[PDB]
């Protein structure tokens, strides 16, 4: 595991140089560059942070060598390039992290789009939160096999979310889809949730939903629908208004109508003897 000894042995060949700041270590490579490709900020045993300044993903070839961390927790990337068609669990390896639950990756200078094989080798995560400003496209495959998974957060600015995203995910139980460009959400997205608890879908650009959508989340406790333009015409938001008037205790903030500018859970359909789902 990195510690004291292995610190002061990085500043005596100054590859990289390393300071030790209160009970963490930083690491900046290369030694006393302005503006560093990498600086490491390291918590033995806790947590690990990796910022990034790239240009390209060949630029991975300054990361410490023979780096060893160990057992951390969570790790949080940084302004990280994704490490072209390559997990991103091999940047994990070269630094020698070991087991972590969590996962932050943040960046703005991405280089390319995210696939299933950028998270190959993170079955074991429990929490996992992909952020950017970058317009990023969500493959149907994304997180497959991500089982032990049980938060997720994806602000992304994604417009659209594939129908078979959570397929065989069930350990799920916070799903925070806040803050992107969402205009739909698609049929049975929410069918095989039976420990989801918490649902953010606020901020987006939600006009309707499907009927019979939530029906399913039965261990449901909080869900964020405001700051979504709501179509609340007559029998379209039927079942959403039915719905929230019901589970008004669950609903955090309020879903409001993009007209009137009064709540969804207020309206009240009237019936013309159409079918109902
Ligand atoms: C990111 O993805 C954009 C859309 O990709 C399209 O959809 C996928 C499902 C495939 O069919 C692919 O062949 C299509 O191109 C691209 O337009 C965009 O260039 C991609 N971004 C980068 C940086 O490569
Ligand atoms: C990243 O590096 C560039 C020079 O390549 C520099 O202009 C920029 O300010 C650096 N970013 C930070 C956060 O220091």
């Amino acid at each position: 595991s990195f510690g004291r000894d292995a610190c002061s042995e990085m500043s005596i060949d100054g590859l990289c140089q390393c300071a030790p700041i209160m009970s963490e270590y930083e690491i900046i490579c290369p030694a006393n560059a302005e503006n560093p490709t990498f600086r490491l900020t390291i918590q033995p045993k806790d947590y690990v942070q990796i910022m990034c300044n790239l240009t390209d993903t060949t630029d991975y070839q300054q990361l410490p060598k023979k780096l060893r961390i160990g057992e951390v927790d969570r790790v949080q990337m940084r302004r990280c390039m994704l490490p072209g068609h390559t997990p991103i669990a091999s940047i994990l390896d070269y630094l020698g992290i070991v087991s972590p639950t969590t996962l932050i990756f943040e960046s703005d200078n991405l280089g390319m789009n995210i696939t299933r094989q950028h998270l190959d080798r993170l079955h074991g995560l429990k929490r996992f939160r992909f952020t950017t400003r970058r317009l990023t496209h969500i493959p149907a495959n994304l997180l497959t096999d991500m089982r032990n998974l049980s938060h997720l957060e994806l602000r992304a600015n994604i417009e659209e979310m594939p129908s078979h995203l959570f397929d065989d995910l069930e350990n799920l139980e916070s799903i925070e889809f806040g803050s992107n460009k969402l205009r739909q959400m698609p049929r049975g997205i929410f069918g095989k949730m039976p420990k989801l608890k918490q649902l953010n879908l606020a901020s987006n650009q939600l006009k309707s939903v499907p009927d019979g959508i939530f029906d399913r989340l039965t261990s449901l406790q909080k869900i964020w629908l405001h700051t979504n333009p709501w179509d609340c015409s007559c029998p379209r938001i039927d079942y959403l208004s039915r719905w929230l008037n019901k589970n008004s205790q669950k609903e955090q903030g309020s879903a409001k109508c993009s007209g009137s500018g009064k709540p969804v859970r207020s309206i009240i359909c009237p019936t013309t003897g159409e079918n109902l789902y």
